[PDB]
């Protein structure tokens, strides 16, 4: 309510968080910046993303706040600890809740858990490796690169997503219990996600989907003593290193 | 057969063009820039691409090269004006010798003609422009954006691309006799659309298909005066704004 917060994505998957942030009304001072002239970063390597995250901090300077919020899981991922230690406020990620989200969660440490994400998010194991440090033992991951852009296209439903969905998941030995939605963009097929496993593997009920907006809100509620419902007319201001009101049209839409 | 140039792509889609030169045996020096860190532009915003399109000539400026290739389409269509502006050498684009193949291999001037490219390209209507200029009265195009990130996936068959296609393609009303590949990644489905248009619409033969790489090289050719053959061990160096053995790793998978 007081403090004056970053939230710093590749792109426009980043409004999947900023929507589970304004939800809450727990923050009145928003800064989004987006860096859609270089997403996705997802397709690309650790050394590129790295830097693009200590450029993230350059952006967020002259702008005073107080803590960032690394919407983004790709560069949660990669560019998190780098950022960190060249910066005089915290940095959140969006991976770190996830985990807090499935200790309380999913007690069962034998469940079956699958990490979906960004080639690069999936090949850094950030999430497996959290995982089985605190006693998760079944664990699988899958990169699923196109979702991201069959998302950007708004391509969230129909035959096409359909195939994809069969491309990505019909490969997967066990059948998952929880799936981790590693990505910006996952939350806005997550219905479909859950009506592809009900509907293949005549579930009654979906697999619990972690979605990384909400875990991050949650964890900063309680770090920060945050009242919910406190901030309900926020001040939010749009940033992007390609066009601006590109990036405005589709914080409309992605935040309706 | 002793002019040093650059090659200029956003990422590894400019290979297909690289492809055809080296084939031609027509340079003794390339340098390859491929922009890896931000692919692809095609999804982004006329200002931001020419921005990009400049930034390409800086990079050049070290290597003190004779002719720029600009193999993306999407930068020819949006940058290539402006670089020429700002450059002291030749800057040549893929559009322009495009346009050059048609009006040489399509006579009738009311062939119906399917440009597909990047959301970009299309949006920039250059094509369109371009062949309305030359006499051209059928001209169609189309983006298909999910193409690029389907064949950097190597998915260049199977049922996710017969569904993309079929989601593009579907709607059309005029079936083409020509089809141009305005996109350096297209090269790698050509087959595929052309036995996409014979299946649905039941051709004994293809529309024909125009290639930007085979274009470039013919233009060129006739421009400098290019004797074909006449460098048989040309020097080619690779370099990226991501990762160079990543994108080096790729040519040799789209120059085999
Ligand atoms: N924001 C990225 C997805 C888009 C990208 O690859 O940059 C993520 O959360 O993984
Ligand atoms: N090189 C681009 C395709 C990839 C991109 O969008 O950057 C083109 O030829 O249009």
């Amino acid at each position: 309510s007081h403090m004056k917060i970053g939230v710093f994505d590749s792109g426009v998957g980043g409004f999947s968080v900023l929507k589970s942030l304004l939800k809450a009304q727990i923050f009145d001072k928003i800064i989004y910046y987006g860096d859609s002239a270089r997403v996705p970063y997802g397709t690309k390597d650790p050394t590129t993303i790295k830097q693009f995250g200590l450029e993230a901090l350059d952006f967020f300077k002259p702008h005073k706040i107080e803590l960032l919020i690394v919407a983004c899981n790709t560069a949660s991922a990669l560019a998190l600890e780098e950022m960190q230690k060249h910066s005089k406020i915290p940095i959140v990620g969006v991976i770190e809740p996830s985990i807090l989200a499935i200790k309380q969660q999913v007690k069962d440490k034998n469940a079956p858990i699958l990490v979906l994400g960004t080639k690069a998010t999936i090949q850094s194991n950030a999430y497996d490796n959290a995982l089985k440090q605190q006693g998760y033992l079944n664990v699988s991951h899958l990169a699923t690169s196109l979702f991201v852009p069959l998302i950007e296209e708004n391509i969230l439903e129909g035959e096409l997503l359909e195939t994809c969905m069969r491309y990505y998941f019909t490969p997967l030995e066990i059948l998952p219990e929880v799936v981790i939605l590693g990505c910006t963009h996952f939350p806005l097929i997550a219905q479909k996600i859950e009506g592809y496993f009900m509907e293949h593997f005549a579930l009654s009920t979906p697999p619990l989907l972690i979605h990384s907006g909400d875990a991050i809100v949650e964890y900063l509620q309680q770090k920060y003593t945050l009242k919910k419902n406190a901030c309900t007319f926020p001040k939010v201001e749009f940033h992007a290193s390609g066009d601006v009101v590109w990036l405005e049209k589709q914080a409309k839409e992605w935040l309706k």
